[PDB]
């Protein structure tokens, strides 16, 4: 499913940061009951950059094994060096994932021939939807609409998740795509307004503790009733600021521990704990969209 | 050496994207005779996203075995994950490279707190010198002045390879740092002027290209001598831009497959090779500093 | 009016740099022929920076003496001393003006403190309708949310031209204002996006020379018509970029004398002459846009 | 005097906002007594956007017989429009004044052909020196060190004043020009490294209330003692930064009110009076300083 409120999952983790499997299955539930419409499995919130590969298919492996078949997973799968992307998209091929989501490259700077090069060479090594994904903030990179429209042309790569917060990009990238090509937000504070411009769903930070009502949110906003879903959008505001107070997934995760959906709120180096002010402040903006 | 002209040196490949040995003790050969202070090895210029860790080492070994003693190597050593960094330091612990270059973790955008435990934590596993490396643009993080004098502290953190260019950066930096502190451009075009600041030296991607001339300008810099070494920086101004007219290393391999020093400009993607017009735009600056 | 297409028109001048009485008049009908809401006249696109008050008074007059009641004329009375905006109102008062524009206080980078109180000075003295108008790119200061809410509670501040081009800046301000308070775009590129998020029109500088298909767009627009607005915004588009090519008002004016709007492109300085490269570069867009 | 230490003075008011003259007498016999070099009247500092041109006139002339030929006046004649840039310069045409300070036109965004345009027509409208003024944060343009080349070349443009705060122009603009064209910082938090780097002096902001502390700063780095200069800079670090911690010169009237020499500390709208966070604040800034 690549529409609607669909999960960018923390990765629980004991004290150890290890997996912990209880919490996943807790947060999974969660999702299900709670009409999610899919779950991205090690994104960027789900910690990518601090697992190595065999623990981050472990991970995509447990989400679909835990799912068994009520709600679709889609694996995170970027990297930064071309093989290393192809190689870790054929550990998933035939896994039961629904798709993938391909990050550009981070670091490297690659030019935007480089990146209609990288994302090529990926989807031509696997029958998975690739779903393209644009972050500049942490990147130092930015797929331009012209770019995703180029790419947009090869059969499996079949939507993006926008996350530069730059809602004219909307409707640059739409014209230059197929009506089936999927714009989703990344960017959860701008995704209300993201979909209203035609976008057709979000991969959510806020999901993780707000499911329900984002699940709402995304659905009043496919059906154009966007007056309705910004009421709920005004309630969630601050917590799609405030999981930012510090470097996300540190306020997510502990908003998590907080409601009881996971056991503990550690992360791994060079992620931190929460400052005490952070907990303030995220404890206020759960509040204010009624979650605790 | 953490002083003078330092080279960024590049990973020069074969065609298939491998390390090519011949190239490779070629360009260590040409560094020994030009005056290079020291060789920053699979540093950025160095290709460190694109090589997996065994080959990473293997570049660094290499490059140890062929500098002979006669220049010494430090080795990139850094990653976005902390036991990531960990790992690749020990690779290195007992092998004969003088210290290491390590980045702060890029992609997922730390805290100065966890840039803090991050550094620690990888000083802390061995005995050989850090210098830090802050690059903005390409990490999506900022190692500000006060956090580089909480590291400067740990005893075996002992330099800073500052790629801001941000000439402020200088004297801030300097004021919270022992005397013993070094300061490194990793900024060519405004190196000289990082120097005059009261920097150390270079860590260059412009000496790859230009060794003699930037050694010359480094001695003339570190005398006092700052209009005779801006003759040189004069002449070196459009290759210190042009290197970047795609993405590094994208024109300093072709630079250096022109000038003879390597066999092939081959990159590993997502780096692609040079258009046509960057070789134009390559070469003019080349000639511009009479090295062609 | 103060909703649907609104031109900030230009101020055509002889070659000695004076008003062109005969050019505005046949800018003027062409306006009310081609069903255009409004004419902001002595904004930025009618050069307010190098009109001296009484010249600047001069042409409000002229304008509203040729609209002879057949268009409502909004006077642009900003200024960045808060004496002299009240000054240049008072001007206004009774001339038969509908409304003002009044920009930020430019150069002088005021607190959000200090535009309250700018604003709400100038509100004060006069029983006209005042449209706030925000654009940092020129002004170096950014009226935010916040300070527009507080605003909309003073009787006549009644709307804002919203130039950042920010299109997150749409619903943040109308959460915070009554239903009544209109929100107008001041980016043409970004203008149909801007309408489709919540505004109520554009004050526009493509409206100069596409008045008829801008006034459609914006209705379509209002109607919830937005894939028929977006296939005219794409005709356009190359003009709402290109009319900036060189700064505005240069590229507007050569397009109006090209059309045989007005006699002569002059401008004064520090606006200069259309480059040729300019003119190519505007006539393209005019040709893609129908209109040459 | 276009070297060392030249100060941006405040234009003191009563309470009704016009000219203090006994106030203004007490800052120049201040400014006479510290070694300040020279003092630009009515720049930015100044106030020069809310007064009228003949309070203008009015405040520079009287500065100029307080002055009492004592020490050098520059009068700040900037204008966006040339015309009126030209007027104001005209009213200084043989009056005693040393030179004039012209910031590159706000607002209305001229290309750098316009700013050459500008500045060469004003330059030809009076004999007197002309220093060009960028800041771009407050004009929303940027004079270019290749326009400067360009416009150093006419006889009596003899300096810039560079407040971008970024040190790089420095070197881009010396090595276009002749070695009698003057660079002046006009930041103050760089303006030691700016002199570090072949810079000439600072207009400065906070000479306004430590000015012998900066004469004696610009006199060591004239004289190549940078680390002495440095201890100076470091005393008036937190000064250079809380100067600007509410608009200027909102922060500086009230540090001067504070040390007796102005006997109010009222502006003109829209600056507003100073808060009670920023007093604390500079005071805390002013006993760093230990000039409280
Ligand atoms: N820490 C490295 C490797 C992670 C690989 C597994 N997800 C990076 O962010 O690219
Ligand atoms: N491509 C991954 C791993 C590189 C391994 C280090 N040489 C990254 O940039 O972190
Ligand atoms: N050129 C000055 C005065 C213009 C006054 C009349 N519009 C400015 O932009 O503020
Ligand atoms: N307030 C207008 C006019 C100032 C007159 C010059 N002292 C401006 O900043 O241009
Ligand atoms: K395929
Ligand atoms: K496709
Ligand atoms: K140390
Ligand atoms: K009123
Ligand atoms: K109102
Ligand atoms: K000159």
């Amino acid at each position: 499913m690549f529409t609607g409120s669909i999960v960018a999952i923390v990765t629980p983790m004991d004290e150890k940061g290890n997996v912990c499997r209880a919490s996943l299955k807790k947060l999974i539930d969660y999702h299900v009951a709670s009409g999610t419409s899919a779950i991205v499995s090690v994104g960027t919130t789900g910690e990518f950059a601090t697992l190595n590969h065999d623990e981050h298919a472990d991970v995509v492996m447990m989400t679909l094994d835990l799912a068994d078949g009520r709600i679709p997973v889609i694996a995170g799968t970027g990297a930064n060096a071309t093989a290393e992307a192809i190689s870790l998209t054929q550990r998933f091929n035939d896994s039961g994932i629904v798709g993938c989501l391909t990050v550009t490259p981070y670091y490297n700077r690659p030019s935007q021939e480089g990146l209609y090069q990288h994302f090529k060479a990926i989807a031509e090594h696997t029958d998975l939807p690739q779903i393209l994904y644009n972050v500049p903030s942490r990147t130092g990179c930015d797929l331009l609409p012209e770019t995703v429209g180029r790419l947009a042309k090869v059969k499996n790569i079949i939507g993006i998740k926008e996350a530069t917060g730059n809602l004219t990009r909307v409707n640059q990238i739409k014209e230059l795509v197929s009506d089936d090509f999927v714009l989703l937000s990344g960017d959860d504070a701008s995704a209300l307004d993201f979909m209203q411009l035609g976008g057709h769903g979000v991969i959510s930070v806020t999901a993780n503790v707000a499911a329900r009502d984002m699940a709402q949110m995304c659905k009043l906003a496919a059906e154009g009733h966007f007056a309705e879903a910004r009421v709920i959008n005004q309630r969630l505001m601050p917590l799609h600021n405030k999981l930012f107070v510090e470097p996300n997934p540190i306020p997510v995760k502990w908003a998590c521990k907080e409601l009881g959906l996971v056991a503990t709120d550690t992360l791994r180096l060079p992620m931190t704990p929460i400052t005490d002010s952070g907990r303030e402040t995220v404890r206020a903006a759960l509040k204010h969209a009624g979650l605790l």
